[PDB]
């Protein structure tokens, strides 16, 4: 298996119908896979669920 939890490296403001906003430091779990530029994610911090830009996160605890 792959990375369990990712951390936001930057703030991100939602701009679509299917993405989510998140703040730097939020912990996010990827739902499908990490293929592509947009990952379906769930914020463990806020409970939000939606797509995030993959270059805004990195593996974390």
């Amino acid at each position: 298996g792959g990375v369990t939890t990712f951390v936001a490296l930057y703030d991100y403001e939602s701009r679509t119908e299917t993405d989510i906003s998140f703040k730097k430091g939020e912990r996010l779990q990827i739902v499908n896979n990490t293929e592509g530029d947009w990952w379906l994610a769930h914020s463990l911090t806020t409970g939000q669920t939606g797509y995030i830009p993959s270059n805004y996160v990195a593996p974390s605890d």
